[PDB]
């Protein structure tokens, strides 16, 4: 729309905040000042985040706007936006949008970035994104979405980032990502998914990051990650994954030759599941660098198996086994891998692993001699002060190479803490030491 005569700013934009926004944009003394369509046409950019705007009525008189930041306002309605065909960038995050009209974005062919995050969308209309040919980034996170209609993204061929996190999505339609062949980042974390259809990620050949954490996944189709050849990061943590679902993860490991990070913390894979992942890593040519199996209901026997994998999978530099019942026997199995010729592990986390004194004694043997191990977390373990003193006695060997030691919250006394940080000094390679929450948290 357009104005035919010189019109007071505050007649075009009845929202007092937005009027003030337009007044500042054009350097007028007052919102009572008349403006011409030509002046309104001079506006190609509005940055008005957090300006207490309830309504953008009148924005339709600004056809040349290409960059629009309206984040953190109080917008309930955006239908005044639909003829703004020059919009390349649109930020409507943190408003109060509950629904989207069917055709509200059908004219925004130049739109490349769309942020609808932190609203209260409960659902998406069919085809609300059907004409966003140019779109590369769609952020839909922190909404209330409980489903996605079939084909809601089927025309977004240029999409590279799709963020669907922190919604209440309970399933995915099977072809919902069929056309996103250029997508590199897919964030589905913090949803209520309980299953995935076979072939939901099948055409995602460019995908490098797949985040599926904080869902309620149990089993997985064996093939569900197979065509993800370029995948580099898989986060499956905080789910309810079983030993079943490990078959699929194993296949990701075999098929994605440059998968570097596997996050599986907080799951129910058990030792049987771990063994399945182990047999995937026992194959020549793994490139995996970081593995997280914290709180995976692991045992000392899963530790034997994981030790087999550490001996063969020497790209693996960072390993997390926190919150598992590992004990002295499990510690002993891992120390065997630490002292194996060609162990490449740099960082090991064994916090809250039921580690005792006898388990420190086993670990002492690794810390005594030259290894690649530079960072070790034993926090949240009731190691005890003879436990600590064994670690200490091993670290004062001229052989030692550890750099960082974490004993946070290991039920030690100020007396012991000081007596440990004391002898710190002598272990030349070690230049970091965490002792907090022992008796002073």
């Amino acid at each position: 729309a357009t104005i035919t005569v010189s019109t007071p700013i505050k007649q075009i934009f009845p929202d007092d905040a937005f009027a003030e926004t337009i007044k500042a944009n054009l350097k007028k003394k007052s919102v009572t000042d008349a403006v011409t369509q030509n002046e309104l046409n001079s506006i190609d950019q509005i940055i008005a985040n957090n300006s207490d705007i309830k309504s953008v009525q009148g924005i339709q008189y600004l056809p040349n706007v290409r960059y629009l930041a309206l984040g953190g306002n109080k917008l309930h309605d955006i239908s005044a936006l639909k003829e703004l065909t020059n919009l390349g960038w649109l930020n409507l995050s943190n408003n109060q949008l509950e629904t989207l009209p069917q055709g509200v974005f059908e004219k925004l062919t130049n739109l490349t970035t769309l942020n609808l995050s932190n609203n209260q969308l409960t659902s998406l209309p069919q085809g609300v994104f059907e004409r966003l040919a140019s779109l590369t980034t769609l952020n839909l996170s922190n909404n209330q979405l409980t489903s996605l209609p079939q084909g809601v993204f089927e025309r977004l061929t240029n999409l590279t980032t799709l963020n669907l996190s922190n919604n209440q999505l309970t399933s995915l339609p099977q072809g919902v990502f069929e056309r996103l062949t250029n997508l590199t980042t897919l964030n589905l974390s913090n949803n209520q998914l309980t299953s995935l259809p076979q072939g939901v990620f099948e055409r995602l050949t460019s995908l490098t990051t797949l985040n599926l954490s904080n869902n309620q996944l149990t089993s997985l189709p064996d093939g569900v990650f197979e065509r993800l050849t370029n995948l580099k990061t898989l986060n499956l943590s905080n789910n309810q994954l079983t030993k079943e679902a490990c078959r699929a993860v194993a296949n990701a490991l075999k098929q994605a030759a440059s998968l570097h990070e596997l996050h599986l913390s907080n799951n129910n894979i058990g030792e049987e599941g771990a063994a399945e992942l182990v047999e995937a890593l026992l194959h020549p040519g793994s490139t995996l660098e970081t593995l997280d199996l914290s709180n995976c209901n692991l045992t000392k026997e899963a530790c034997r198996e994981i030790a087999r994998a550490l001996k063969q999978a020497t790209t693996l530099h960072e390993l997390h086994l926190s919150n598992n019942n590992i004990g002295e026997e499990g510690a002993a199995e891992l120390v065997e891998a630490l002292l194996h010729p060609g162990s490449t592990l740099e960082t090991l986390d064994l916090s809250n692993c039921n580690l005792t004194k006898e388990a420190c004694r086993e670990i002492a043997r690794a810390l005594k001699q030259a290894t690649t191990l530079h960072e070790l977390h034993l926090s949240n373990n009731n190691i005890g002060e003879e436990g600590a003193a064994e670690l200490v006695e091993a670290l004062l060997h001229p052989g030692s190479t550890l750099e960082t030691l974490d004993l946070s919250n290991c039920n030690l006394t100020k007396e012991a803490c000081r007596e440990i940080a004391r002898a710190l000094k002598q272990a030349t390679s070690l230049h970091e030491l965490h002792l907090s929450n022992n008796n002073i948290g």
